[PDB]
RNA sequence: UUUUUUUUUUUUUUUUUUUUUUUUUUCUCCUCUUUUUUUUUUUU
């Protein structure tokens, strides 16, 4: 279990997409929670063309 | 001078069967009178 306290936004997302890429090597599912609508779809768009299905 | 968030119309389909109209009651029951019985025959 990991807690992170930093300043840059995407800098914290590296471990997030590490876990996301690790899930398809384990075939499991992961849940990402974003409490705002604008940011909620940007990450989906980022990972759609990047890989897999979101 | 009034921002931000609260998903949506149950899943399923590629199961066998070798009979035949109907169907089941009603009891014994005093017949009145000119008769033997006439008769061939011919014209259809």
């Amino acid at each position: 279990s990991v807690f992170v306290a930093a300043h840059t936004s995407a800098g914290k997302t590296v471990v997030a997409e590490y876990a996301i890429a690790l899930a398809q090597k384990h075939m499991t599912r992961t849940i990402y929670t974003s409490p705002i609508k604008a940011l909620s779809n940007q990450k989906f768009r980022d990972f759609r063309n990047t890989f897999g299905d979101v």
